[PDB]
């Protein structure tokens, strides 16, 4: 037993990562086939960013201008163009480590893994959500744009998104695997904030029934509620709506535990009216939004890639 | 910026998972050149975890009753062996994709990266730290034994740790890969219960200097303290005491943020005696102890393999 925030393994996205360098800026790239996909950013510079004309900027950029390098081994660049926010360099040699794959565009409250990357290396891998305001709360410094983020269906890697920019407030803001900026953000070093970063409510409940699955049942009380009464408390504490869909998606956990769905949002409005009084939940002294359903079922079951 | 629970990259320890059977039991083996590693109660039933024998049990096995499985394909035992209480079975091929390595036994404090595997096939990873009573507290389902725990430095994987039991609290217990456990526990489903789990303070003194490094300062006070009056505070709250090398240790990151190690430990205490009043630290609403000084710096400043 036991619960933890669990990222899919990284070997097989570690086997597609390189080095993207034009002038004077290195990032990440991911080398898919005979493609690799990076921000198109790495033609700006510092300056650039304020107020980037990217098709003008690209004008002045030949393939020997996009230096791509897969460890200590250089490859041919025979092609470049510019789809939305990424560029793609066709390269003459397909990636011989390229796993199956598809690309993917999540919807606010899903889950992905990321690996962090400098300079084409791998440094870490760790979990992620797509916040209801499209941002995500990673670990990014300077050189870790062209990091991806992904999930696994036994052999399929389903990449999802790529690490574009910082904003002000220390979130973090991308794309999908088509150069399409998650939410309204863009590729410029402008004034852009992030909306209200909402609780994504059915992972939290998700995660009330993994705790319960392992153990943690002291919030377990002898009330129920309705999606309507419920939701006049969520809209108090900045949670998402609590739908019929998400009821549905809840059902196996409900089955498993016994515990009626509603009877479990009758814990969480508990535990949002009266806090935790310095109890906790699976290690945690606050609510985790950021398991899925889906997550919860596959590491309560333990599925493998 | 940002900061991150953050694992390893697996890569390099995925393609040393398969899968050891003997008779009914199946668990995880780890193959490094030509011996695959595995825990030593592979050869027992349920039954016999009540009171195993296990030089008495091994009698009754050969080479060929372990069937080892690397991904489709089967490994040859030409020998086999119990060292402590793990079990080397030597095969007739080398792995090809073992990567340099060493075994290291860690010290409590110390942080790993953990990839849970079910019948050889990796299912994620996550980051542990060995508790000051020798336990973990990981995610493992029946069937994860023999799944590891490792650090990596550049291109070399330090292993650590081996997966063996769940106590009844549903904590973790296990071997370093010489077969010996960490702490008190044996490999035997009896009544053996883990000691107070104390909070690893150098651990929260370095994920304090990554909240001000990456904006969370709220905590900073106008106070100071000493190694002496601290400790007095750290055992109220079961927090294991500060030595000057833990103050040698947390130089560096003092340095970066110019506040003092006495400084930032009067902070500490006000967070302990006054609690945290509802607010949050890296988006934890308790003190975070699973980072080392080491992962801080590393995290921080972008390290790579
Ligand atoms: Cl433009
Ligand atoms: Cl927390
Ligand atoms: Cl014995």
């Amino acid at each position: 037993s036991g619960f933890r925030k669990m990222a899919f393994p990284s070997g097989k996205v570690e086997g597609c990562m390189v080095q993207v360098t034009c002038g004077t800026t290195t990032l990440n790239g991911l080398w898919l086939d005979d493609v690799v996909y990076c921000p198109r950013h790495v033609i700006c510079t510092s300056e650039d960013m304020l107020n980037p004309n990217y098709e003008d900027l690209l004008i002045r950029k030949s393939n020997h201008n996009f230096l791509v390098q897969a460890g200590n081994v250089q490859l041919r660049v025979i092609g470049h163009s510019m789809q939305n926010c990424v560029l793609k360099l066709k390269v003459d040699t397909a990636n011989p480590k390229t796993p199956k794959y598809k690309f993917v565009r999540i919807q606010p409250g899903q889950t992905f893994s990321v690996l962090a990357c400098y300079n084409g290396s791998p440094s870490g891998v760790y979990q992620c959500a797509m916040r209801p305001n499209f941002t995500i709360k990673g670990s990014f410094l300077n050189g870790s744009c062209g990091s991806v983020g992904f999930n696994i269906d036994y052999d399929c890697v389903s990449f999802c998104y790529m690490h574009h920019m910082e904003l002000p407030t220390g979130v973090h803001a991308g794309t999908d695997l088509e150069g399409n900026f998650y939410g309204p953000f863009v590729d410029r070093q402008t004034a852009q904030a992030a909306g209200t970063d909402t609780t994504i409510t059915v992972n939290v409940l998700a995660w009330l029934y993994a705790a319960v699955i392992n153990g943690d049942r002291w919030f377990l009380n002898r009330f129920t509620t309705t999606l309507n009464d419920f939701n006049l408390v969520a809209m108090k504490y900045n949670y998402e709506p609590l739908t019929q869909d998400h009821v549905d998606i809840l059902g196996p956990l409900s089955a498993q535990t016994g515990i009626a769905v509603l009877d479990m949002c009758a814990s969480l409005k508990e535990l949002l009216q009266n806090g935790m009084n310095g109890r906790t939940i699976l290690g945690s002294a606050l609510l985790e939004d950021e398991f899925t359903p889906f997550d919860v079922v596959r590491q309560c079951s333990g599925v493998t890639f």
